């Protein structure tokens, strides 16, 4: 499976007191990799269940499968993310903590020439070369999220990279408070995955984003 060097990066904030975002990577039995990010809220405080309920729900199917070839990913992505979408606002409407939860999601398969994005909500992702920075999401935005309702309708992309160097997903909490170009000049420079997303990730704690602040960097190679 093709797979790139990657990296998750979150933080609460100074101004929240909890952290309602979740994402991880991860890698299904052929080594293919699945990106995901989700920026939660609702409830009785129960943010992070609902983001944490798709996260774990894409990484126990994800590893689950043995191969999605890149034809299939599309269908794979908008099955799941409304199977997904079904079981969370059922979790969500038996349980009167959690009634009224939900989360965005922004997801990509990844391949060898090109990525394969899901999105529901107002969580991004980018491409990013030394000159420009393409938004492929639009957001859905009040937001659409998955779990209030029982039905979704996530927005498929798909996106060569062969011309970019960075992938970028990321919650709000980042981009609300970092502008693109702040974000295409910092990566323009030379470093590591790490310490371009601690410069990243202060630098969004220096502009005081009053939100969790998460992402993940993928390099393009
Ligand atoms: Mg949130
Ligand atoms: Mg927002
Ligand atoms: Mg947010």
């Amino acid at each position: 499976g093709s797979h790139m060097e990657a990296q998750f990066f979150t933080d609460t904030g100074q101004h929240r007191d909890k952290n309602e975002d979740a994402g991880g990577i991860f890698y299904n039995q052929t080594n293919q990799q699945l990106l995901v990010l989700c920026d939660g809220m609702g409830g009785h405080k129960a943010g992070e269940v609902a983001s944490k309920f798709v996260t774990d729900e894409l990484k126990s199917r994800f590893e689950a499968e043995n191969l999605i070839e890149q034809h299939q990913a599309e269908n794979w992505l908008r099955n799941n993310i409304k199977d997904i979408n079904f079981q969370l606002y059922h979790y969500a409407q038996e349980n009167a903590e959690y009634k009224g939860m939900g989360t965005t999601c922004v997801c990509a398969l990844v391949f060898e020439k090109s990525v394969v994005i899901a999105n529901v909500g107002d969580s991004r992702a980018y491409v990013i070369n030394s000159r420009q920075i393409e938004q492929i999401t639009s957001d859905h935005s009040i937001t659409k999220v998955m779990g209030t309702d029982k039905r979704v309708s996530p927005d498929l992309f798909i996106k060569r990279l062969n011309f970019y160097d960075y992938l970028l997903l990321n919650s709000d909490g980042l981009t609300d408070y970092v502008k693109d170009n702040e974000i295409k000049r910092l990566l323009v420079k030379e470093g590591t995955i790490e310490d371009h997303g601690d410069q990243l990730m202060q630098l969004a704690l220096d502009n005081h984003s009053k939100d969790n602040v998460t992402f993940i960097l993928a390099a393009i190679e």
